[PDB]
């Protein structure tokens, strides 16, 4: 078997093999790259994104999230306060202010630790998931914002048509605005490009043990264990990696800088934190591949999680009991 203990892949195609999306993907899986939970791509030397991101000053964050932390430096819960409006050149200003400002610092481990230390005592602010795209429209490869849609896949490979769209996310950070621990909807795949700014740094579990995270998640945040048998989906859990390796999860880390990619496979659950301000864009997708994972996909029902329209025929056509069932949270 290819990547037997499941280390990040990084992988530098050439501009001939970055034109089918596609078939790339499945390359990076024939090499073992999905054992992993997460890949990095960096893109060829010729490709670019867009020209420019002189222009992006007057995108609005209609509603900012200021990231207020629970718990103890190493394991957390933080809840999304809304706040008020603002542009895109609003936040970058408030981004670099001293209060919100990245630290000194000697190098990304050193970050790292500050972060880990410290994010507790602070509450950065968020800009999440507002639909849109940064590429630009000639950008034929890569370009997030036109990929085959998930509801095509699943047509192409299961022969059944349902309504659902599928489009891409932008995400504004600041230093310390931070990830929790998840997998997709679905347990769909994620690709994430970092159009400018400062690093994110990603952890990831191996999606043949993400179970194992799982049960130590509900160790450790034990009534909402009790609340919920999916709790994960909520979006909220931080657990640092010292308590993962105290624990003995195994679990990898990465720092991605502006200008590449990252995918992440199948029930590979991750989470990651901000080095500055900085953009990127994601969006989900699928493959053959995913099928048999997104029919397993455990689920939310307690009402928490209440996901996207297109998240429906997903369920309903995957995972009938289970949609029975919940018709008999979102709603
Ligand atoms: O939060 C949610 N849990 C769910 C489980 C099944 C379906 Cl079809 C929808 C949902 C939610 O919105
Ligand atoms: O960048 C973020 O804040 C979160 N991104 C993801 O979880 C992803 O791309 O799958
Ligand atoms: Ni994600
Ligand atoms: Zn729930």
């Amino acid at each position: 078997a290819q990547n037997p203990n499941c280390n990040i892949m990084i992988f530098h195609p050439t501009k001939e093999e970055f034109n089918d999306f596609d078939k790339y993907i499945a390359y990076m899986e024939s090499q073992g790259a999905h054992r992993a939970g997460l890949a990095k791509i960096i893109p060829p030397k010729e490709w670019k994104a867009r020209e420019t991101y002189d222009n992006i000053s007057e995108i609005l964050i209609a509603t900012p999230l200021q990231q207020v932390a629970s718990g103890r430096a190493g394991v957390f819960t933080q809840y999304h306060k809304k706040k008020k409006a603002m542009t895109v050149g609003e936040y970058r200003h408030l981004a670099n202010s001293k209060k919100y400002q990245t630290p000194p610092h000697q190098n990304f481990e050193d970050l790292e630790r500050k972060y880990w230390k410290n994010r507790i005592y602070n509450s950065p602010i968020y800009g999440a998931d507002i639909s849109g795209s940064l590429f630009d429209e000639n950008t034929k490869q890569w370009n997030l914002g036109h990929l085959g849609t998930i509801q095509d896949l699943l047509e192409k490979e299961c022969g059944v048509v349902i309504e659902g769209v599928n489009t891409p996310y932008l995400y504004f950070g600041m230093w310390k605005t931070t990830f929790a621990w998840h997998t997709e909807d679905m347990d769909l795949y994620s690709i994430n490009y970092l159009h400018l700014g400062e690093p994110k740094t990603w952890y990831v579990v191996p999606p043949e043990h993400g179970q194992r995270l799982e049960r130590l998640a509900r160790e450790l945040f034990p009534g909402s264990s009790r609340g919920c048998g999916a709790f994960l989906r909520h979006k909220v859990a931080l657990i640092s990696p010292t308590v993962l390796k105290e624990n003995g999860i195994p679990f990898n880390r990465i720092t991605q800088e502006a200008g590449e990619f990252m995918v992440t496979f199948p029930y590979g659950y991750h989470a990651g934190f901000n080095h500055g301000f900085n953009c990127a864009e994601a969006i989900n997708f699928a493959t053959p591949r995913w099928i048999d994972y997104g029919k397993m996909a455990s689920q939310c029902s307690c009402g928490e999680a209440r996901v996207t329209f297109s998240m429906d025929a997903f369920v309903r056509i995957l995972q009938p009991e289970r949609y029975d069932l919940w018709k008999r949270g979102q709603d």
